[PDB]
């Protein structure tokens, strides 16, 4: 079904919380019988004729998206006596990539990481064809369908590109540390398919570091910009980036992987590679690891 009756959505537990709004695990159980399917339901804690307009669009977007590497949309639920709208998506028990990479830091080898990279690239190439920008690409936003299959989640920050432009100016930031975004995003609030690419490079980094805290983007960068005094991090970060400073090669990270990484971090958005050009490059490296 596409429209879920509010009263048949049995709350199970909390899946996650955001700066605003949240996602919880429920089970659609009209009988109470417990044979209803479990789903992932996001809802806003701040309903007003403004952020709802954003949520409305978010729902339409995910609904229009048809990719194996993008969290699947199930329906909506015009909630409890309304303006209490709720987004219903599939539920992926294995959780998000972030924790997965930590729980399985062992079993996971380069080819597998490349596989996830490849699949993420794919779901990203597709989004681009839909004139859409994710804005918040990160390992914490990637979910696991199965051992060899991941998907992109959280489209709460996504933006549809106006027909006449290849970029969007959004004052609202993403939810990850400033070290995940493109310079133009940080200095001029400009996001685009090319900015998604940059953040994709950070994801790559996260994968090959297995989302370790010691060598995470923040950790490496903070211990790299430690300088000036009392200078906002944002300002000192941009400065580092302008000087050619980029994240290092994660320990035991194949050389080639780090080179693609650096490519994604081209100061100029037009110098970064496209997802369609990245995909086959990764597929090579994957088939190169056997
Ligand atoms: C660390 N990141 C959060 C982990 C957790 O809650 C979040 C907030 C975030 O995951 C994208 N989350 C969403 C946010 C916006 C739209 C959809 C989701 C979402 C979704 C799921 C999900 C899960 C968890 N989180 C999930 C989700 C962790 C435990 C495994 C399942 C899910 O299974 N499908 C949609």
């Amino acid at each position: 079904p596409t429209i879920f009756e509010e009263r048949h959505l049995k709350y199970i537990s909390q899946l996650g919380k955001g700066n605003f709004g949240s996602v919880e695990l429920c089970r659609y159980d009209p009988l109470g019988d417990n044979t209803g399917a479990l789903v992932a339901v996001k809802q806003l804690q701040h309903s007003g004729p403004d952020q709802q307009r954003d949520f409305q669009r978010e729902i339409q977007i995910l609904k229009a998206l048809h990719s194996d590497f993008i969290v699947k949309y199930r329906g909506v639920s015009y909630g409890p006596g309304r303006p209490e709208l709720r987004l219903v998506m599939e539920y992926l028990p294995s959780g998000c990539l972030r924790d997965f990479l930590q729980r399985h830091r062992a079993r996971l080898d380069a080819s597998r990481l490349l596989l996830y990279s490849s699949q993420i690239c794919k779901g990203m190439e597709y989004l681009g064809s839909r004139r859409c920008v994710h804005r918040d690409l990160a390992a914490r936003n990637i979910l696991v369908e199965s051992e060899a299959h991941v998907k992109i989640a959280d489209f709460g920050l996504a933006k549809l590109l106006p027909l006449d432009k290849d970029y969007y100016v959004v004052r609202e930031p993403g939810q990850s540390p400033i070290f995940w975004y493109a310079p133009e995003s940080l200095s001029d609030n400009i996001f685009s398919r090319q900015s998604d690419v940059w953040s994709f490079g950070v994801v790559l980094y996260e994968l090959f570091t297995y989302c370790d805290k010691s060598c995470s983007p923040s950790a490496e960068f903070l211990r790299m910009m430690g300088c000036e005094r009392d200078v906002p991090a944002l300002c000192r970060l941009l400065e580092l980036l302008e000087e050619g400073q980029r994240l290092p090669a994660p320990p035991a990270c194949p050389a080639e992987v780090h080179e693609l990484m650096k490519l994604c971090w081209a100061p100029s958005p037009q110098d970064r590679p496209s997802f369609s050009a990245l995909g086959p490059q990764l597929d090579m490296l994957w088939s190169g690891s056997r």
